[PDB]
């Protein structure tokens, strides 16, 4: 087998904060990384319970699980097993900065997340937990300077039926030089499954797959 298995394992840390209220959450899950799909079971070990929308932190829980076409060179799988970064910005209708280091072990990615959340309204749906989750997502995948870029035009579904824009911009970083793609599209699903009463205990599934502009 090489570097990638069919099957591979998560573990990951996040520590952030939002709106001054600090937490650590730390995840174990799986995925298969050619079928684009991803689960991670997420625990709070500190903060409980998180004052906050559980939404705003699940896109943070890495595009090695991405479906991508072999005409399409695969930034994500290219750099394993040094591995990559992402650094992203999430602009709401509120700003997110999120920064991961995504390692290899084995069969075993390892994510180091750090996560910051600011100028959210206080009685907001964000701060008073009033949002649904995600819509299906497209993420334009361009290169500037040498490393990957990607662009969402986002939105958050708000309990009731409206939604928020958020635009999010991520940089992914390869540890090595990998073979650059043209541009293309990546389409998401991201749901919650299993949560308990305060969110202390959360799954995260995500589908993600490749796609080229032509």
């Amino acid at each position: 087998s090489g570097v990638i298995k069919p099957d591979m394992k998560i573990k990951l840390k996040m520590e952030g904060n939002v709106n001054g209220y600090a937490f650590v959450i730390e995840g174990e899950g799986e995925g298969k990384p050619y079928d684009g799909t991803n689960t991670i079971n997420l625990e709070v070990k500190e903060g409980a319970p998180l004052p906050f929308s559980y939404d705003i932190l699940t896109t943070a829980f890495n595009r090695a699980f991405t479906k991508y076409p072999d005409d399409i060179p695969n930034y994500f799988k290219q750099s394993f097993p040094e591995g990559y970064s992402w650094e992203r910005t999430m602009t709401f209708e509120g700003i997110v900065k999120v920064k991961s280091d995504i390692s290899l072990e084995e069969d075993s990615f390892i994510y180091e997340i750090y996560l910051k959340g600011e100028n959210f309204p206080p009685n907001g749906p964000v701060m008073q937990k009033k949002t649904t989750g995600w819509d299906a997502s497209t993420e334009r995948m361009y290169v500037r300077d040498g490393v990957l870029k990607g662009d969402v035009k986002h939105k958050l579904l708000l309990e009731g039926g409206g939604y928020y824009r958020v635009d999010f911009k991520t940089i992914y970083r390869a540890k090595k030089a990998v073979k650059l793609p043209d541009y293309h599209f990546v389409d998401h699903r991201i749901e919650c499954l299993n949560h308990d009463k305060d969110h202390n205990k959360v799954t995260v599934y995500e589908s993600a797959v490749a796609r080229n502009s032509t």
